[PDB]
């Protein structure tokens, strides 16, 4: 019963020591730039805002009525929404991930910088999205809990490499593209459940989409100042991730019974225009132009040859009955097309 | 509107870097003594165990029976296991920490280092108590899961410094008495709630306690170790810690309401018999005598300092119609006694 392992080997510390300086003396710009745009707490909403009020009158209503909704939502809807859920769950992992990165790291857990309130904020934002799915999923009988609450254990003791070897450069490129992607994942779960004849639903995913666009703004803001400060070191990070492939969080998924369980669960999505390959090069253009890679001036010959490669890739991705039935345990191995 | 803050200046990498290779070089031994002592996630327990089963006919009754019991559970201890709940949901900070340790630490999210893997089992395990506290409570319409949640984002976003320093010596000392700690205070809500009138409850907080006494075992063998190949850098490390005296996780807890809530809601916990300032010496007195301090042999001046500031203490603090009414935000603003 072994779930998946990454495949390579791992590499720690690609930024030179002598360049953690540019991070601890842009504190005070994130500041004024990035903790600026966070929303505070009394002014969040919370889980309980889109679940039935257990401390209702209309409770048990309320619950039936959520119960005869999801019965007309389809299995193959259900598997998509419950892969998201269990990649919003998992967390723990995405803040270890943000916290291991060179200059930009909280080293105590309360730590007074800019990179770390930002950090801490992110966190307990990205909390509430797995706790409202979550109960979302358990209230709706579609689904089997166990499996999941299973596949989320396998989940977090995997963990996951992103390949951003310890550098901010990496990693907050990392982190924006993933943003832009579940922005767009959540953001179809929502248009297709106002049709689906269903607008609570509706409202859920949503709520989580607007709170990942929020996200999205911070990272490729602090990317576009390392594009600034720094032409030549972000290009060729840029690059790099493009070069390895960006790795999804939930890549290692496993429950126990499928050993193919992303990939299963991807092609779903895919076929339903959830995500797709053809988001995944929109992504790609999209942050190509939003950090304007094409106009970039006096770079090295390293430079110049990332530019070329980071420049040319979005077209050459997009260019690129059948699928058949599957189990999943996550709906008691009723079948689905792939 | 601001939560409570640490009111110390945070100090880092108290530990010296020529020191790392130790645990580098214990690698191994903590495959052989600290993974061994894992559970796999297929013989493991899940929340939907213990909780009502929403793909069952039985749904309905068994969510209406769970609601008839909570009504004859009293608001105080409610109160008390609205605190735990909240505690084990900052998880995602507990990971933070444990991975700013400078020799144990997961570089990746993924690496393969014992070490690593531990953190990443032992996160995957704590994940489960929050969510089967968490979606008893919202069952039992006795709570306020709105101002728990707004309570959980606070806190997950003001973190958590443990003073632990980047060290693996302050750190798994500091997981070592925390582990303890809720094991105690889990197994006493579990004692509790049999009499209460509940064996259900009694459940859920016992497997929980069960989990970190494992946890427990495990951190305290690490230190066994340590006062092994280290005696006189250990047994400092271990003062260090006393001296600043052991701050809980969710210290800084704050609802936008109650600028002293970690120390009323311990108050609660205090007078029920759940976690007591008489268990914090019972932990002090059982890690002395766990890890035979009193038998230490050719330690430093400095060193034999240390040893007889750790070995007094115990006594010490154990030598240390009254209490009000208040009202807490997790029960809608009704009051329990303090
Ligand atoms: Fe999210
Ligand atoms: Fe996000
Ligand atoms: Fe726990
Ligand atoms: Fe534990």
């Amino acid at each position: 019963f072994m779930p998946p392992r990454e495949v390579h080997v791992q590499v720690t510390h690609s930024m030179p020591p002598q360049k953690i300086e540019i991070f601890k003396s842009l504190d005070n710009w994130a500041e004024e730039n990035i903790l600026v745009h966070l929303k505070p707490v009394e002014k969040c909403w919370q889980p309980q805002d889109f679940l039935p009020d257990p401390a209702s009158d209309g409770f048990d209503e309320q619950v039936r009525e959520l119960r005869e909704r999801a019965k007309e939502i389809p299995d193959d809807y259900f598997v998509v929404l419950v892969g998201d859920m269990i990649t919003e769950e998992a967390l723990p992992t995405y803040q270890t991930m943000l916290n291991t990165l060179d200059g930009v790291r909280d080293e105590t857990g309360a730590s007074p910088t800019s990179w770390a309130i930002w950090t801490r904020a992110w966190t307990a934002e990205e909390n509430r999205h797995g706790d409202l799915l979550n109960k979302y999923l358990y209230l709706s009988g579609r689904v089997d809990m166990r499996q999941i609450e299973k596949t989320i254990q396998y989940l977090i003791g995997s963990g996951m490499d992103p390949r951003t070897e310890n550098s901010p450069y990496l990693g907050f490129i990392y982190t924006s593209f993933q943003e832009r992607a579940t922005f767009i994942s959540h953001g179809n779960t929502a248009r297709q459940a106002k049709e689906h004849g269903d607008i609570k639903l509706a409202q859920i995913c949503g709520t989580i989409a607007a709170d990942e666009k929020r996200h999205e703004t911070a990272y490729t803001k602090i990317v576009e100042k390392l594009f600034e400060i720094d032409p030549d070191g972000t290009v060729l990070a840029f690059a790099d991730m493009m070069r390895k492939k960006i790795s999804m969080p939930a890549h290692l998924m496993y429950d126990g019974r499928d050993d193919n369980l992303f990939d299963h669960f991807s092609a779903v999505a895919q076929r339903l225009g959830v995500y797709t390959a053809k988001d995944y090069a929109d992504i790609l253009e999209f942050l190509v132009g939003r950090w304007k890679v094409d106009k970039l001036t006096g770079l090295s010959a390293e430079g110049q040859k990332a530019q070329d490669y980071v420049c040319r890739l979005p077209p050459r991705i997009r260019r690129l009955k059948e699928a058949p039935t599957m189990p999943f345990s996550w709906i008691f191995d009723r079948q689905v097309k792939l």
